[PDB]
């Protein structure tokens, strides 16, 4: 991309077409700007408004649309290293694609259906406007523009495995794919004396994936399909995401009606347990994950509405940190503050954890369910007493670390160091025992897995080699989310380990477009570099 | 790849499948050894041979098969540099990604039918066995076996467009696609007493195409259905090609039957002539290519062969030249020995030019065809009086300079030296004075393009800065030919140009994967590096 690039989408009179401009144009239906600072920062920032003269609808459409006209090459390169052969014209499990076309053509059209049947329901409206942005990014993207009025079309294998990348890590196992992760570890510390509320994040994935974008939706949706409806509260929302991808991904999210979202992955390994990932009757998390922070004002409004058509794909604990509850150091208000959310296929768990976050001051999240009811239901009793606490909920390497080190947090600078934190040589609890050699690289709370060595004895996928690991980390505070705001690093960890670099790496030969090679960053303020 | 690796299709009794090995095995339906040398001389090396105690259909099938297992990586890394994204999900002319979809499916099914009309005609029976082997290669790369005993479909989007790359430059401007080349140079140079004849191309194409395999295929292949025919007389070949592609490409073959085949693409600019161009009567160029190659025994015998089905894609000017008629130190046979054909769309020219070849002891190729007709048919006259000798047959950069400087070529490294040749800053016949500046790297013989001002003034595409240009040479002579070898180098040219760099050049941001960054090659002999 070039370092700055503004465009506008005008609704042309003259024609009663939709086309786009360059620069700032305020009677425009939507406008974006995307910095590109990937070779400074590790981050391209992209502020997105749209204008609320017009319907949601075209609104919707059209933050599709100049998203993706502002960050083509970016759209391109992403595309190009991370989901560019899955289920090309050549898919060895020919089997498995085709059930997958199936599934995704089949859901996409029942979701059709639900609106078609609920014009006036306000969850069917609030899908519509999350499926009509991707239609805009696609489009956009295609250099074709086609608002639809009624019904239409979204491509299975298009712009929607950008944002079904998570969904599709139990997709597969459910289409019966024959072909571990971790994938992310979260912290929210309360500080001494209740000075601050400070929560934070760092996802865990492939490196491929790592070119990056702060997205900033500076939107004008309205509750429900008439326009007598109040605006959404979560209007205002800022997240950490990817290029194409319309939502987080990773997963965190800083919305304008004080709530802090975030999560882990926590999976199923239980297979009795597929049978409850269908077509109808389930939404992909990532339609909820935005339908939920669009509608929520309470922890408890969030979780119900993300419940709603669970799919049992992309199985994540749920971290809803209402700010608005908070009282910079006052005691517990006792509710309202934190909530979790746990979800497997066919069940999703509930609870305001307040109480626990004040009393322990704090709320540590890595790969494990917390509810014991979860945990036992996915199956992770059989790999505890096969693999040993591992895959325990208070025993594995970093509810330990956590355990022993989170009680340093006092500040920002501080959660970063720890959240950052990766030291498996020297650190006793990154010991593998099934392991040779004992120390592994997973065992830590920003993984870098592509440390440990080729040809080395491990007891499971998670723990050979791989270019995965911990690849960012971003924190906010109090006062920081009452200003949208955050702290953000981007790439793996090299606070102890040495700094990643394709070049001097052993998956120099995998193609990482527009990726600087040397991954230095320090971390950074939004808004804006 | 490996330095080195072997394959081999066995016909498995144990089941009545076919599965692949590693390694030679005496009694196997195939088997291929490629050799990777990109890195030290920038060719890899391809043997592959076919049982003759099966029947063609097997062979061809099974030939395609064992290709594709030795050379997994290449074929990635060719597709992802060259036609990765070709109508891909997103096409923005989806317009002709549909007609092009029809135009192929249509084609493809003619065949068919033509096929299932015709189970006793010799021409169809080699046109299966060419399909056979696609179906094998795609097969065996998506990894799933499945010889087809009658009717089989190849699929449009797949390894067919590794096989019309040439094809597309004309399928584009007759589909109504909106979006120059020169594409390649020859040399037929008889030496002085007659005591030698050298043959040589140099082609000219994308950098990205820049993964190079000599392949060798020694087949058994009949020229009937039933068994009663003889062998056919191009059963062993050697030629220059890439990654997939099943046929050279470039177009420089060695035959075993004393034929050298190689051509120049003249192209058409004549729209009223797209009109010849039809899913129906069509053969694509590249199947005629390898037909006429199969079939042929004389010069007269291979253009027939060509004729057939001309499909105006893929417009080439093909020498033809028998060494079985050549005779060392001798007079001129008279004829047999020199035939050029040319193609246009709906017209196609065939002529004996020995005694040109014999009275001015050579014959020069380029972009322009020969025979006045054609030159005038395909719209060349308008070109030559709107932009002057540049489109001239006789007048043209290239011509001129083969003119004051073919009878130096005494030798091979003297044929080299002239096919390599490029000095645009200092040679006066590679001045444009249509230009700013006026020295350009497209008027040579070996195209270097990437060494134009990207900011220049040019009065049309072929003279603008591209990675575009001469990427190798090929040489052979009587004695070579004999013994089924030639000389070969590989990438763009360094003999007075600065040598081509990725890393330095200001196309350092397209892929290449598997390509080497500097290229400095020098001419080898094959067999074997
Ligand atoms: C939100 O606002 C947009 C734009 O104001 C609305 O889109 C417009 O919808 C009407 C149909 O309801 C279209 O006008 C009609 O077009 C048809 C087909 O050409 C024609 O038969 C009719 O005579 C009429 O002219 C109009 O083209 C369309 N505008 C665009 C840019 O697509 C939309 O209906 C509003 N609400 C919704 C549900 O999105
Ligand atoms: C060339 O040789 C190959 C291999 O020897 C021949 O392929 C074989 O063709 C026959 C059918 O003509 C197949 O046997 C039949 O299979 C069908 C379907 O399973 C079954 O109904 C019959 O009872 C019979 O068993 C055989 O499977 C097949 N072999 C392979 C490996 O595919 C081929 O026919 C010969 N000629 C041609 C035209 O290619
Ligand atoms: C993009 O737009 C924002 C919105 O005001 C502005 O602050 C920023 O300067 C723009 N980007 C650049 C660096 O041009
Ligand atoms: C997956 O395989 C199981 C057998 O192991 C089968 O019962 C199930 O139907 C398959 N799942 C689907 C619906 O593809
Ligand atoms: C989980 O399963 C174990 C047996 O494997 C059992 O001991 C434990 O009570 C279960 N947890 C609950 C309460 O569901
Ligand atoms: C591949 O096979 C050929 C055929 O004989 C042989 O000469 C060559 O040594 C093999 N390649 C290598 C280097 O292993
Ligand atoms: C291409 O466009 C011309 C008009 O310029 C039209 O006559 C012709 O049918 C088109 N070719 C095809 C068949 O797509
Ligand atoms: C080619 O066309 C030109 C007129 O543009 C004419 O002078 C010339 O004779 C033609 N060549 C032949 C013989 O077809
Ligand atoms: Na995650
Ligand atoms: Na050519």
């Amino acid at each position: 991309p070039p370092v700055s690039r503004t465009r506008s989408l005008l609704l042309d009179a003259a024609s009663g077409q939709l086309r786009l401009e360059d620069g700032f144009h305020p009677d425009a239906v939507a406008w974006a700007n995307l910095t590109n600072a990937i070779r400074e920062t590790g981050w391209a920032y992209l502020d997105l408004s749209t204008n609320g003269r017009y319907n949601d609808s075209l609104q919707a459409y059209a933050a599709g649309v100049v998203e993706a006209s502002v960050s083509e090459e970016l759209i391109y390169m992403h595309w190009m290293n991370t989901v560019v052969n899955y289920c090309g014209p050549f898919e060895y499990e020919v089997g498995y694609c085709e059930k997958l076309k199936n599934f995704l053509e089949a859901n996409l059209e029942w979701m059709q259906r639900e609106m078609e049947l609920n014009p006036d329901s306000p969850y069917w409206h609030q899908v519509r406007l999350t499926l009509l942005q991707l239609k805009g990014l696609e489009d956009s993207y295609e250099g074709r523009l086609t608002f639809p009025t009624g019904r239409f079309t979204i491509k299975p294998l298009g712009f929607l495995l950008l944002q079904i990348s998570g969904d599709l890590e139990d997709l597969e196992p459910a289409l019966n794919k024959t072909n571990g992760s971790g994938s992310c570890s979260a912290l929210i510390k309360l500080l001494p004396g209740g000075h601050d509320l400070l929560v934070a994040h760092n996802t865990w994935n492939s490196y491929q994936n790592m070119l990056r974008i702060i997205k900033k939706y500076r939107l004008q949706f309205r509750e429900g399909p008439q326009e007598e409806y109040p605006l959404v509260a979560g209007n205002n929302l800022v997240f950490s995401s990817y290029p194409g991808t319309i939502f987080s991904g990773d997963d965190f999210y800083i919305l304008g009606s004080g709530l802090v979202t975030l999560e882990t992955t926590i999976g199923n390994k239980n297979p009795a347990l597929w049978k409850y990932v269908q077509p109808q009757g389930c939404v992909l998390e990532w339609i909820r994950n935005v339908v939920a922070n669009r509608l929520a004002l309470d922890g408890a409004t969030w979780a119900d509405v993300f419940k709603r058509f669970n799919s049992g794909t992309y199985n994540n604990q749920w971290m809803i940190v209402d700010y608005k509850a908070f009282l910079p150091n006052g005691p517990s208000p006792g509710s309202r503050v934190l909530t979790i959310l746990e979800q497997i296929p066919g069940m999703v768990v509930v609870a305001d954890k307040t109480a626990e976050l004040y009393k322990t001051t704090y709320w540590a999240s890595y790969n494990i369910p917390y509810f014991e009811t979860v945990f036992n239901a996915s199956g992770l009793q059989a790999l505890v007493a096969q693999y040993g606490d591992w895959f325990s909920y208070t025993k594995n390497p970093r509810a330990k670390i956590f355990q022993r080190d989170q009680s340093l947090v006092e500040d920002m600078d501080a959660m970063v160091r720890l959240m950052r934190y990766n030291d498996f040589l020297h650190d006793p609890l990154s010991l593998c025992e099934a392991c040779n050699p004992k120390p592994n690289a997973e065992n830590a709370i920003s993984a870098r897995s592509d440390l440990n060595p080729a040809n080395g004895s491990y007891p499971f996928q998670a723990l050979h080699q791989r270019a995965h690991g911990g690849i960012d980390v971003k924190v906010t505070s109090f006062t920081l989310a009452k200003y949208m705001s955050m702290l953000a690093a981007s790439g793996p960890t090299w606070d102890q380990c040495p700094p990643f670099q394709w070049s001097k790496s052993p998956f120099h030969s995998m193609l990482h477009m527009g990726q600087p090679d040397l991954w230095m960053f320090s971390p950074i303020r939004v808004p804006w570099d």
